[PDB]
């Protein structure tokens, strides 16, 4: 069984490893190789600071609550184990501030001591007056795509630089099955137009002090501070439809003075990189299978817009029982 | 008017900063000292603000330096001062009472049960948002501060307050750490010996404190700017200045089992210092040429430094009043 995924960034790299964790054993052999012309640091995946946090428009889907109610549980079991700096992977606490008052999140039970804002820590923000304050997760995207990697080539997964031009070409040489986590330019394989970029831009910098997380909400332009393992992540920016690669100054000009007026102890901090980067929006995820004619089944696993970290192992999990049902048949 | 200040830890530079604040409306004013800083009790102290579980005006200096400190953690100096926010978890066998500060930090609460779950060894606990103030740091910056004013500073080990009298102190502001009884007998004041290793672990970004009602020798962990101080040594009566490695072995596996993505942590230095352990602080005056004493502060020194520092002042204060 020669599987083929496309796509090295935290959703190919995933789903690898379920249907290789799920199938290694079934199947002589489980053969399988990952393509992609984008390899970690230079995937959508590395720019994510990882905080796990739905957005805060609940689409009232209970699938996709529990794909990011399973990825937190299966990050938080692996939180205290001596591998969760391999992965990038800790606890982190901090604030999400509003203007107005608005309803507690769907998630307010998945993430840990979840409360509203005092008015003591209100004062510490003279620019909001209603907030949360909670203890969650992070998963530097840059750290866990290097651990997927390191844990499929102990599997003997295989690693191709190859930019795709259609399945087809891949099914000529010989998959049986194809896993399409292509992220944004999935519509390059196969026309989708709800897919657009969510262009977005970062910038992290040396301030070491920063200990919590701080999101802001107005769309979706409006500061955030998310400190990593290293670096503290700032940001705030989200353009749709555009498809620009190069960071922009006005967009630097925004978050630099965005962060700055929220944590103004920022202003010494020295700016260490600077990144943009393109969001998989579609209003739902495509994940199903679809069969081609040649035999030869794609598995979809894109459009994860910005929680692809948040949801992840939920995908993975579900792609895999897909992987599975093509067995049965097969 | 000339002072001279002896110490220099966070209690003598902070006594001397504050007493110059608010009256050089004219002082000379010196510090004496054989220890400064990297080398002070004062730099091996994680900083955190939190006053010792058992519960007299010392509560309110303590809470005086919270909400000063709390009102600087944006200033422009903040990274100079080694301060900024800090969440955390305090770790109990079983119930105990809310604490007399609880609504002096930000959002004191009781742990939940899964947050518990984290912890196997513990039953119960807090989770609050307070502050750290780096030693190292902090002690840098009031230097900086001291020397813009004029204090002078001298490498000199004190013989008695005589000696300084004699070459014309009017007032000695006697700021000696656990070193005090050198100079004028106190039984009461002991070595409260601890020692702590620093580690590379900058994942981490929260404090875990643990308790044994042991007394004080319980894992904790204490992220700072740079590095995260691993502890849990309090030994009374104990002068070694040197690191042990029972207490080594003790820190390192008592935080390992506490957080065990700490096996992967290089370990940067190790160090050991005194805390001035007495049943109260000794904030007061006595005349000889006039000596104000602040010493014995404990496993509490930073948390409670500034309320000490006023309450000096106002004792510097009324001497001249009566001079
Ligand atoms: C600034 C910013 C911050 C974010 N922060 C967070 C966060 O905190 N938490 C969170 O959950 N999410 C966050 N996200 C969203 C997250 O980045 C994405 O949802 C996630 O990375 C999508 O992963 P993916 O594997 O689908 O896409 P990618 O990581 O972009 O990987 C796509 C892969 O497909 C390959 N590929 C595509 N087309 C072809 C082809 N034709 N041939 C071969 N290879 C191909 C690429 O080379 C690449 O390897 C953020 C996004 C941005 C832009
Ligand atoms: C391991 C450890 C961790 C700690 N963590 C914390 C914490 O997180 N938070 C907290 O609030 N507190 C903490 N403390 C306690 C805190 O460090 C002390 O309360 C504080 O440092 C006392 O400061 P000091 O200036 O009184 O003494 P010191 O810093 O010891 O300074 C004493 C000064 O007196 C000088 N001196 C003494 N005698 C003479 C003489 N005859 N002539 C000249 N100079 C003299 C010395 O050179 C020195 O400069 C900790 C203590 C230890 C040991
Ligand atoms: O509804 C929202 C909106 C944001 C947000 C706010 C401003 C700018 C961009 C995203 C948002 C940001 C974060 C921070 C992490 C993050 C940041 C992103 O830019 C992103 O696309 N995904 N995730 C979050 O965990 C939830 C979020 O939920
Ligand atoms: O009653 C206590 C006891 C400790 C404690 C625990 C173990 C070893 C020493 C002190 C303790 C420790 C800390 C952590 C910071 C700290 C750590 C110390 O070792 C110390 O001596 N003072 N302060 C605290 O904020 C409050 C504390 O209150
Ligand atoms: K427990």
């Amino acid at each position: 069984m020669r599987v083929v995924v496309i796509g090295a960034g935290v959703i190919g790299l995933s789903t690898a490893l379920c249907i290789h964790e799920r199938y290694h054993s079934v199947l002589q052999p489980l053969d399988i190789k990952v393509y992609a012309d984008r390899f970690t640091p230079l995937t959508t995946t590395d720019v994510a600071a990882g905080l796990w946090q739905p957005y805060l428009s609940d689409p009232n889907n209970p699938q996709e609550a529990d794909w990011s109610q399973q990825t937190f549980d299966y990050l938080l079991s692996h939180v205290h184990s001596p591998n969760a700096e391999n992965l990038g992977l800790f606890l982190i606490s901090g604030y999400n501030l509003f203007h107005e008052a608005i309803p507690d999140p769907s998630w307010k039970d998945t993430v840990l001591g979840f409360r509203k804002l005092t008015p003591r820590e209100l004062d510490m923000f003279p620019d909001y007056g209603y907030g949360w304050f909670h203890t969650s997760l992070i998963l530097e995207g840059k750290n866990y795509l290097q651990w997927l990697t390191e844990r499929l080539t102990e599997r003997g997964v295989k690693f191709f630089q190859r930019k795709v031009e259609s399945f087809e070409e891949v099914a000529r040489e010989g998959a049986d099955v194809i896993v399409n986590c292509t992220g944004v330019w999935a519509g390059a394989l196969q026309r989708d137009p709800l897919l657009q970029p969510g262009r977005g831009q970062i910038m992290k910098v040396d301030a070491p002090w920063m200990k919590h997380f701080i999101l802001t909400h107005d769309i979706y332009n409006s500061p955030y501070i998310i400190p990593g393992t290293q670096t503290v992540t700032l940001g705030g920016i989200f353009q749709l439809g555009n498809w620009s690669e190069l960071n922009n100054i006005q967009d630097h000009n925004t978050i630099w003075e965005g962060c700055c007026r929220l944590e103004p102890t920022l202003k010494n901090a020295r700016i260490i990189g600077e990144r943009t980067g393109f969001r998989p929006v579609r209003p739902q995820i495509r994940l199903e299978r679809e069969q081609l004619r040649t035999n030869t089944e794609v598995i979809h696993n894109y459009g994860h817009g910005g929680y692809g970290l948040t949801i992840h192992w939920g995908c993975a999990l579900e792609a895999a029982k897909l992987f599975g049902r093509i067995l049965e048949e097969k």
